[PDB]
């Protein structure tokens, strides 16, 4: 039975997650600028969402047929204690718990980002442990389970140098 | 974590244990099964056995792991360190979960008492599971943490709540 790991993918500049055979969200920007195809796939073939810092591509074939659907949510309430699914081209994953709070437009290293604004919870320096975030993660998706629902609620956007605060791209 | 960790966790007995030396290996007692006699190829007569609780220390006459350098074994960590439990899951992914580390505790867990490290998973809020959390297949793994420059080991994975938001480390 397919783990949620399984659903995370190397992609562009940095990753995606797989929601059900046909639909794979990202974050905007790691997305290649020169491509004919995806995962095989013509561009003809692909319907693409752009909102901001979220993308989701619905293609007209099954990629991913191993997978049952999974809840899309935009966001999730205020508070909610997410985890964001990183991988690494080490084999390392490392899920990472974030408290999310409102959304907002946030400067984030001199730019600005809108998004569902969160706080990592693994401590004061992460730097030198696996407790943080880098620059090659984005695209990573946000989930947490609910009764027995998994939910998918963003991708990973940006993140403060700091380490405290990360921004989730929502879909419209 | 760094490569030279990961290299010393060995898959043994129905769990993991941890290389902390060419001579010393560490696991959960639970994990060694009952009847075995021979250990890396060596008789009973030519290892030290050391066993407080689920915490077993084997020292061996001869060189096992001549590649290794030996490390720094600690008796768990101060409380609130955040400590990384190096668990390998199938296929060559590797996962250092994240961990609050508390109290020196006394539990009854499932059908067991178990004696050892208190600590409280930085996954996500719902851990149950093998996606953020640990499962039976777990005991052994090691609980590590950088201190200045150095790694330290404190302590082997011993169990885990019904909820899997708790964990307990045996320690030396
Ligand atoms: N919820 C909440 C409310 C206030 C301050 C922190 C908070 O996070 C809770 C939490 C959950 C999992 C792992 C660590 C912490």
């Amino acid at each position: 039975p397919p783990t949620l790991w399984s659903r995370v993918t190397k992609f562009g500049s940095g990753w995606g997650f797989w929601v059900s055979p046909t639909v794979f969200i990202t974050t905007t920007h790691v997305i290649p600028t020169s491509a004919k195809e995806f995962f095989g796939e013509p561009l003809t073939s692909i319907a693409i969402h752009r909102a901001g810092e979220f993308t989701l591509f619905r293609f007209s074939k099954k990629i991913r047929p191993d997978l049952t659907g999974m809840i899309l949510e935009e966001g999730c309430p205020e508070g909610t204690v997410c985890s964001v699914l990183i991988k690494r081209d080490s084999g390392e994953l490392l899920p990472l718990a974030v408290r999310m709070g409102a959304i907002a437009s946030m400067r984030i290293q001199g730019r600005l980002v809108h998004g569902q604004s969160g706080m990592l919870l693994t401590g004061a320096n992460a730097k030198g442990m696996d407790l943080g975030t880098i620059p090659g993660d984005c695209g990573a998706p946000y989930v947490y389970k609910r009764a027995n629902d998994w939910v998918v609620c963003g991708v990973h956007a940006a993140a403060t140098k700091s380490g405290n605060t990360v921004v989730c791209a929502v879909q419209a």
